[PDB]
């Protein structure tokens, strides 16, 4: 199928921070209007806030691969990346992956 295909974030991975984490489109969406961003979502303790943490958006050689970096270290807790793909022409994919860190 077109679109998201394949990824390395952290699908339900519960024990440590990824190093990284990988998006994998077969269409080249992408041109100048995706981003992504992470919130440490540890604990709905406080009705269900979670805090957003800074990390960059890069991509991988081709444009379709994006690549999501943490820019402050990620420690234990649980976390949710919301990630946000746009191509040129119309056609959103906005989705999340959620994880632990022990």
């Amino acid at each position: 199928h077109p679109k998201l295909v394949s990824s390395t974030p952290a699908e339900g991975s519960e024990g440590a921070a990824p190093a990284k984490i990988e998006l994998h489109f077969s269409e080249n969406l992408v041109t100048q209007f995706s981003g992504a961003k992470l919130v440490m979502t540890a604990m709905p303790g406080m009705e269900h806030s979670p805090m957003a943490v800074k990390a960059a958006v890069s991509g991988g050689g081709d444009p379709k691969t994006m690549v999501i970096t943490p820019a402050s270290p990620l420690t234990a807790g649980t976390y949710k990346v919301d990630w946000r793909a746009v191509s040129s022409d119309t056609h959103p994919i906005t989705g999340s992956v959620t994880f632990k860190v022990k």
